[PDB]
């Protein structure tokens, strides 16, 4: 019956609610009790507060009538304001002070995630003070979530009027009875009462949860913790640089601050990084998530000399001058890990910090080629069966639903093991025709996987290990210097290939390495354990990449 | 017979030399004349410095062996260095007091244009101090002006080695003596001068461009001032947002720092803002220059509703939305700067300051309707010209070379007037089938909006024109709020139509306005005067916007 569901702003979704600081700001200064919402209230319908929530006036223009107000009522009820009575600065700590009310957001969240339609109704300001920008990312936030935020001084009408209502059911096109209405004013409720809304008036958060689950029949309050925010493809900036003539390099960009470049491994995308951009945006930063060359939409030529790991390094640097980044912090997994360690050693200047998951930095043996070397492995085995050119090409371009399927496991949930690969004849030998999903990922998910190595299959994404002799030789070049930029290694405990322990000596090579570590984490870290790379990552940056 | 010119950087490309600071530094110290010169010299081939300039170890490594070594010939010399003495130290203030030597840039530049290979070729190091990015940036600037940068470090070999040079004359193509080099080091042209490269001792800069020009043929010296950097397109950052089903906004996008969105007029294009775009990057801003909706690569839908100002506002903030940025500075020209007030008046929250080539800001009337109060101003007659759907399109698109070139004129070139268009029949009525080539403009850069312009033709730039009544209705629902955000009005002489005298009231509305002002300025403000806009807008942006 209920198919959608509103929340006021002030109160519900973001607190402490301003009105909130109204009352106290009267009891620290001992002002006469409601004077500053008198004051507030003060014309009513045709007064400065109106005129301002409708849109008619600024903020910057009303903070002087606000105070004229706060005059009048001082008179009539006999007493003086404070010397440095400033509603600017109250305004400004209130506004500043209010958050996201993350328990209103997550329920809003679930909601929307099992159908419902969701809207924030808010009466709310142009707002150009000097310190509008913290309100513009809050609205922001919290917008991205919603399937319309309707703000009074956008539409020219205010709670409680009865037009916003009849503005509201129309945008929602939906009727009075499939929709429930959450405020902390009761005068508001009261008009979508009466078209027949379900209403709750919203003291303490959790007994209106209570109320909302009960009337929705959705569990919303002691839900387990859910995902961090994924990215819909289509919803994402896409920018294409030319990096020589027959490449370019795709990615997708999100945030401002500095600049951090996310470099995904094998076989993966861009889009590996999904719960992680808008995290990292969120913090503050201006996140560049890649196409790999050989992938999704960047260039895939066939030569195998063209994915080794200078070539591929001289052109994430050409990416950066093209861009006009003198600097980006990079992050790598995998093989986008491997090429991170190796902007470290030989562009320092380009790389304002550098992390990797899983892949740790092992400098290369000058006395042992690293294709013997591999074969002291049983565990790198895979390796050997790539070599060949076409071999793992027809095997994996065969079927690519099972391929991603097979792959993107979480550690208990493997299909395959790396051991004898070559022996066995094939990656998936003993592995199922179908494979069950993951819970790691969902069928949508992986069937994006599927479309973007539809474009140029896996000749360009293997080709990255066939250039092992050279390679080794141009790291060899790099066998005196030490890593001495701030830099982070995130180990993966149930990585069976890039175990934790190979990271072991890396603080010979770099003497100030951070590392973290993720427990019960397999090799696809970033969907594995989404949360928790989030946490270190936006940690690790804050603190040495800022 | 000369067919390449190479530019050492210290001390001939940057100024002062870092050898320039070693000598002052023993002086300021009292320390033993060229002890410094010797420490840092010391072992000659297989010394510290050597393996350094080679790229055998990091800049942070040699420190402390040049350390060693300030010792070592502190001892031999029988003194005894100084409290506090630091290579860290006098090495960070050498490499961040070096500048771009700009004569010899510009002289590089000329060569290039005239068809020479350029190159830098450098003993240089890898430079992992917490400092780097300060050369980084440096490095950025002068070599996207070159062919080639050479950097001993990066490709194992040092200047006076022979090996440099060979691997000088195998990457220009060219033989010994088709290549200039200059140098301030006299051993580093030796080796050139052997195997019979022109060389020049760079001592004072103008001596070596006098040489340069004696042995070039070319004119280097005492040239006129020259254009700022424009943009090749094919090297720039294409960026795509999706802002709804039918529409997707294109954009070029270069540098970091704060975001500034630049708008174009009609019928204009992101190329609109070539001479704009590196130097507001270089000057440490975020440049993105759109296709406005209508042009280019943006999509064009056909309504002409889809263009009302409304619609066309709401759309740049969900560009800002899904490229996650809560405000961007607004810069727009013609239409582009009608739009960027409007961004101010409607969504103050997500502009972080706003400015106006040409444009000026006139609140509308409410008691007079737009189409009618166009009528009492002879110069916008070809605004109603626009107005039936088809007949401008016919007209514009017939010729687009003639079109372009007859629109993209200096004040002194015109070939049309805008006055009784209608009358006329047309905007082209009584100009040239063949205009010549204004001074403005290359005829390359005319080819570029003519490509442009075969996309979608003219329907969706005149539909700008096309919603008067429906702007003017939309404007009135402004007419009691301020612009009180940080503001700047840059008016053009000799612009006829959008001309200075209709800004003079601007301060009504916008009481902290700050304005510049562009003598001998046709319509075209940013091609016609680029060198001022730039110094105009970077000054704004420095002070207003940061
Ligand atoms: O394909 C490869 C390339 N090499 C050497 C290399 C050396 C330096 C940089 C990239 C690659 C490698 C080394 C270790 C494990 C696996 C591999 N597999
Ligand atoms: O096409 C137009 C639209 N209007 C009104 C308008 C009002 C507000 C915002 C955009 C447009 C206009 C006003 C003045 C000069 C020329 C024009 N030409
Ligand atoms: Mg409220
Ligand atoms: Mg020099």
């Amino acid at each position: 019956t209920l198919r959608a569901a509103v929340f006021d702003l002030d109160g519900v979704l973001a607190l402490p609610a301003v009105f909130g600081v109204l009352g106290r700001t009267e009891e620290a200064l001992a002002l006469p009790r409601g004077l500053l919402n008198d004051a507030f209230q003060k014309g009513g319908p045709e007064g400065a507060t109106t005129r301002l929530m409708k849109g008619e006036i600024t903020l910057s223009q009303w903070i002087p009538l606000m105070e004229e107000n706060c005059r009048k009522c001082s008179e009539t009820a006999k007493v003086c304001l404070p010397k440095n009575f400033s509603i600017k600065e109250i305004f400004d700590k209130a506004i500043s002070a209010r958050k996201i009310n993350r328990p209103m957001l997550q329920a809003a969240l679930m909601l929307r995630k099992k159908g419902f339609t969701t809207a924030i109704l808010t009466n709310t300001w142009l707002d150009d003070r000097a310190e509008r920008d913290g309100l513009a990312q809050l609205m922001c936030e919290l917008k991205m979530h919603f399937d319309f935020l309707i703000e009074s001084c956008q539409v020219g009408m205010v709670k409680p009027e009865p037009q916003i209502y009849k503005f509201l059911l129309d945008t929602l096109k939906a009727s009075p009875s499939e929709v429930v209405f959450l405020d902390d004013i009761g005068a508001n409720l009261k008009p979508a009462r009466d078209l027949g809304m379900v209403t709750i008036l919203v003291q303490d958060t959790d007994t209106a949860l209570k109320e909302l689950e009960k009337v929705t029949g959705i569990q919303l309050l002691n839900t387990p913790a859910p995902l961090p925010t994924s990215c819909n493809p289509s919803d994402m900036s896409h920018g294409y640089v030319t990096v020589k003539p027959r490449v370019r390099l795709h990615f997708v960009e999100l945030g401002s601050g500095p600049a951090v470049c996310l470099c995904h491994g094998f076989p993966e995308s861009w889009y590996s990084w999904r719960y992680q951009i808008p995290a990292l945006a969120q913090a503050g930063y201006r996140v560049l998530a890649m196409d790999m060359k050989g992938y999704g939409e960047s260039s895939a030529p066939p030569e195998i000399e063209e994915y080794c790991m200078e070539v591929l390094c001289k052109e994430m640097v050409t990416f950066l001058d093209k861009l006009g980044l003198s600097q980006a912090v990079f992050i790598g997994h995998d093989w986008g890990g491997m090429l991170v360690w190796y902007m470290a050693l030989f562009y320092p200047e380009r790389v304002r910090a550098v992390a990797s998951l899983n892949t740790p930095f092992i400098p290369a043996n000058p006395n042992m080629s690293p294709l013997e070397s591999i074969k002291a492995n049983p565990v790198f085995d895979y390796q050997l069966y790539f070599q060949e050119p076409g071999v793992a090409e027809a095997e994996l371009e065969q079927n690519l639903s099972r391929t991603f399927k097979s792959l993107f496991r979480a550690s208990d949930e493997s299909v395959l093991s790396m051991h004898k690969v070559c022996e066995a004849g094939g990656l998936f030998v003993n592995s199922p025709e179908e494979p069950s999903l993951s819970r790691m990922v969902t069928e949508e998910e992986i069937q994006f996987y599927v479309q973007q190595f539809k474009k140029s299959g896996f000749r360009g994404p293997l080709n990255w290990y066939r250039n092992m002799e050279r390679n080794w030789k141009w790291a060899c070049k790099s066998l005196g210097r030490k890593i001495l930029i701030p830099a982070l290694m995130v180990t993966a405990e149930k990585d069976f290939v890039l175990v934790p322990q190979m990271s072991q000596h890396m603080e010979d090579w770099i003497p100030h390495l951070k590392r973290g570590h993720i427990e019960d984490c397999g090799h696809w870290t970033q969907m594995d354990k989404p949360t928790e790379v989030n946490q270190i990552l936006i940690k690790w940056l804050d603190s040495d990449a800022r």
